[PDB]
């Protein structure tokens, strides 16, 4: 028992470990999509930059969750990052939909775990993952769709011209 | 179906679209008040500048909630705006009652929205209405009850010299 | 009667409430139309810009117009703002060609609010719509002209690049 | 009633008037551990420091209790402010143990109240409370729980050496 | 016996002890006080700003006179700070003279500290109080005894306008 | 077959990925070291910070080795990243030592590949390690060593004065 635990639930703990693994999962995900747009057959710069500084982003969150855990008196329990699915993302266009996934499953797990916060009554735990994720996540969800259309409009994937463009004019 | 759409009820949607057209609605009201004391045989420049800038203030809302509505992939379908209860808002310690009334009305819709955020279990939204609305709403409150008090005990609407004084000196 | 009234003819002053209205019901399509190109499905951020500027002038018309009617003693009327045509507005070329014939309408207006003063005999009147609207009609027309041309030469609504190299070069 | 009051229940109202004395109660446990620091034998100048200014930051969170509840229509009454149960501390390890105790006794009072706050159904009160109080007791249990920890493993309190050099190199 | 502690009688120990309670008490004074004027009800920021300013001035006093306890040996002992009287000030005028009578009653009993003090031959106590109190008290006596005046000739508090006009021009 | 690739062996190539993986591991013990040090119950900020920044930077090589895969040609294939054969690292002389041969065990790697290098002969390789990795490692297992026997002369791990003071001093 933590001198600093109060009100904070075993279910919530284990959840933020949880949590913790998949924001490093995303992060890991996004480090490979943006050294896919590095390789020379590829060479998209800015994609490359964007998915790199998603990845970077990703990885402040896990950060912020172990400052939690911590926080709140819970034990952090570090696992396996597992690879990402893909090691050839295809496209431009390929990678932005795989990342509006990846979103929108972090998404659906950061609502799991708020639901299991209200449901432990935990307050604190609500309003951490609401004032730091929630409506990060919709912003960040919005943009990827956006990307998404845009790159739909321009005629990507078979346009490499499209791609192009957009690296330069939304990535850039 | 929205690409970004997620734990989106389409009662909150609708929800959200009527809050939208509420906040124009206010908006509308504030304008009316506004240019009243704008009238040559009111001359409250400052009272006329006050509800201008809350007619302002509204309208970002609307705006702001028709944002909400595209970032959770919800459709926006605009209302007519219907016209404010009156032409002519008497006093300027009326008129303050009024947007008092106003006010309270508004956050009364919003607590309605919050209680549906949370019966639909979408904490986004209710994130949203806390840290954006709900917060301001009791603010203004407090303002336009503390404004009608002080135009009461001054001697408003009876004197005239009151609300001119007020007019100088809270107002401007 | 106004104590400032002089030589403003009643047939003026309702023209004028009418114009106030006309300007706000601009001011409302032109709202739609911003959040439309906001939406993650049509995702052109320079079109929702460019539209949402758009519509704040078009409301600054109405106040001045309001302004307008309280400097010469006519009284102010406002009415219900009617909802726009539409909650969709296809592509940037059609909400450009909508917009082109908004405006030509407005300015259908104030010129025959031009003509009524002209025959009412108010000079005053007279040149208040020629400097403060007129010029900024004809403005704002050959800009719709020339973006609705442009549109069409790059080859929208078909061309989604078009929309898009559109959205970055002219409204950016 | 108040005319701004609007969905603040009695029973909330009465839980902040309740509250509004808690936090006094801790600025005057802090004001005592304070000057308990301040005697020539003890002699810890920073413990001393710290305290007070523990003091005066929870004054303040009572001052900003007592804006709320005027704020929502609620009315403020004060009671006494019971004296600390101690007037010497020991040392500063035990001082630190018992702030740890005080801060989780407040933040257990803070997750009642905002308990009861949504057994009413007030979104507002709710936000409040997670926004200005609930974050920062966390961060401050965790400070006074990282502190007593280094007393103890420094060696104190025992170990008059210990605390000085905890005295300079943490709280100076 | 402290090491410190010289000509410093057990008497004049107590007497301080008494009055670090006392200043603190008037603290409380102010601080309920204070918030009355932010009662919408009331409404009066100036007042409130005043009297909370007041309220933090005598907490100063309070500390003050803890560190002259340690500085000359003596132990302080904390007893409850009882809650003032009223609950409602009723008006500035009322708070404003109730306000001159706690001075008043501050200034008698630190006379009577002063006597005490001389009768037991301790300089140094005597010119704390007479350099750090004695003059403080006249003035605020003046200051409250002045604004007094002004409130009653203005008419308050009958007039409304005479509470809020002296709000603006003396208290802004 | 890449473009780009020449004199670029495929031992080199998988022996890189092999590396980058490595460097990924090193970078979350560290991680994982740094958040130890953040427990309430261990308290070590600066030993947090150091290990913090320690895995931040075995990120970037790992970054800079996924620069140099497709600089070469060579292609990407990231594999799970093992969590930390530790949860609980005992104490700052315990996780130091740790440090010192994770870093010694990755410098055993480098030097494999610089032999594996020189065998290909692939010079630019070659200086690729010496200029990035060879040298940086003697730096860091040097600085390694010396925290060790710092920690080790000042009396740790029984003694918690010597890792408290440590951390203020050499890591702060
Ligand atoms: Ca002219
Ligand atoms: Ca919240």
């Amino acid at each position: 028992t933590s001198q600093v635990r109060q009100n904070y639930d075993q279910d919530s703990e284990a959840a933020i470990n949880r949590q913790i693994n998949l924001e490093l999962y995303a992060s890991y995900v996004y480090l490979s999509m943006s050294y896919y747009f590095d390789r020379d057959d590829v060479a998209l710069k800015n994609f490359a930059k964007y998915f790199l500084h998603q990845s970077h982003e990703e990885r402040c969150h896990a950060e912020k969750l172990m400052k939690l855990q911590n926080q709140r008196g819970g034990r952090i329990f570090l696992q396996d990052i597992k690879k990402p699915d893909r090691d050839d993302w295809e496209s431009g266009l390929n990678a932005m939909e795989a990342a509006l996934q990846l979103e929108k499953n972090v998404n659906q797990s950061l609502l799991e775990l708020h639901k299991l916060a209200t449901d432990k009554n935990d307050p604190h735990l609500c309003d951490f993952i609401e004032t730091h994720y929630l409506n990060c996540q919709v912003c960040a969800i919005k943009c990827l769709g956006d990307h998404v259309t845009n790159l739909r409009k321009m005629g990507a994937p078979e346009s490499g011209l499209a791609e192009y463009l957009f690296d330069k004019h939304t990535l850039g």
